[PDB]
């Protein structure tokens, strides 16, 4: 694919651009985010 | 395929172009998100 | 693929460009990700 | 893949770019991530 | 792959442009990243 | 691969381009990071 | 998505299940076919 | 979507389930096909 | 997606199953294919 | 994706399950093919 | 992705499961193929 | 990925599972190949 | 075309004939403007 | 075309006749300007 | 084109028939500007 | 083209007919401009 | 092109018809200035 | 081309006519300035 | 400009994207142009 | 500018892609140009 | 400038990409050319 | 300026890619050219 | 500049990539160019 | 400048790649070019 970005990219907690692939009997356990201001 | 973004792109809490592909037998799980102002 | 990015990425808390692949009998698991202002 | 980043990247704490690849029996653990400002 | 960056890099506490490959029978643990200002 | 890097590269506390690899029965821990300002 | 074949596939001249996919500025040509018996 | 075919495809001159996808700025040509009996 | 073939593949002359994909000023030729019995 | 093929594949000439990807500023040739019997 | 294949693969004059990936101002050419019986 | 052959693969002039991979400036050539029974 | 300006042109913060053109995928921002007396 | 200017530019901070032109994928900012007097 | 000018041009801060032409992946920033009499 | 200037050019801060030209994957930075009387 | 300038340049702080051309994966910066009387 | 300058060039901080051409993987930096009377 | 042509150009006699640019004081003759068949 | 061509380019007789810049008292002839077929 | 240019170009008789550039007191005469077939 | 080219190139008699350039008091002849098949 | 070709150039009679350059009160003279098949 | 050829570069009779430099009364002839086949 073809991905182009121009400008700002906040993020205050989490993630960006991940990528898992090709998994087999794989497991994963991902916890809560929280965001205060 | 085609992505194109121009501006800001602002996210308090959470993921953002993830991509999970290509898995067999395969588990996991995500937590709460939360967001204060 | 191909990516392009010009600007900025701002990230308080967590992963960017994370790239897990080609994994069998695999087990993880990631904690909870704050953001205070 | 080709990847091309013109700018700022910024991360408080967390991982980057990371690439975990051709696994088998293999089990790891994350700890927690924090930002305070 | 290819990757190029031109700019500035900034994390506080984590890693960038890690590489784990080609493991059998392995194990480990990440600890927490704090960011304080 | 082709890695490029033009411009400042800034961690506080981690690893940065590490790179572990080839491991059969291997098994390590990887302590806490902070930052403080 | 799905795609199930069951029998016989029989070309005396071509191609089989071509996939062109995710281009940008290409250009290409394919010359004649000829079947004769 | 789902696609099932049981049975015999016969094709003396051609291509069989060509798939052009996801192009920009493309162009090609292919030339022409005899079938003589 | 899913593919399932279940039978026989028969090409006197040609290309079976061919991936090209995530391309950026690409240009090729294939030339002619002759089948005579 | 997930590929299965169970049978017979038969090119008198040609190229099979070939995968060309990732690739900026390229170009080839591949010549004519010939089927006699 | 996943491939599986369970049967016989014969090829006159060709190659099989040729992968060209990751390149950047490259050319080449093949030649042409015969098959007499 | 996963790749999972199981059979045969006879070829009588050619290549096998080539692999060409992260070139930068690169150009070769291949000749023709003639398959006489 | 065919522009003359006789006079005076006072400007106390801002841009004078800016000319921008000829443009594909493109993004910018221009801040804020004071003018105080 | 034709441009006669014949008198007084006064600009107490920004830019004057900027000519920005043929671009493809650009990004960039201008920060904000302050006239004080 | 053809461009006449006779006068006085006056910038306290600023650029001046700045041209940036001809650019392909392209990304920068100007920071802010200040005039204080 | 034809550019005639006469008269005077005063700038307190700033660059002079800059021509920044023909660039492919580019990214540069400019600071601030301050202009105290 | 046809360019003359005929009279007065001052420039406290920055540059003076400064050229960059014909660049590939460059980068840079320039500071800030300050101009006090 | 044809540049022609009849007058005076004064600057306190600076560069004059620099030019920079022709580069490929290149990054520099330049520092503040500072004009002071 | 942007230019952009795909498909065949056939031309007998003349020229093609002939470019004139930036003259004073020129002259030049061209002939004339013939296409029989 | 930016140039993009695909496909065919005959020319039986005469200039293609010719460029002439920047001259100053400059004079030349060109001859006729004949097609026959 | 930028130019790309994928698939052929045919010229019997002339000149392809010519630059003549930067000329004061320059003359030059050009021949006829002719394409027979 | 950037230039790309990925084919053939055919010329039967003339030049290609001249570059005639920073010429003062010059001067000089080109011939015919003739092409016959 | 920058010049790239991938393929076959062709030239029957004539130059290629001729560069004169830097030249004061030159002459010479080029003479005809023949091309028979 | 930089040149980049990949292929094959075919010349019957001429020069290929000449560079004429920095010249002050000089004066050349060159004779014709024939090409038979």
């Amino acid at each position: 694919g073809f991905f182009s970005f121009i400008g700002e990219a906040f993020q205050g907690a989490g993630d960006m651009w991940r990528a898992y692939t090709d998994m087999k009997e794989a497991g994963w356990k991902d916890g809560d985010k929280y965001f205060h201001a």
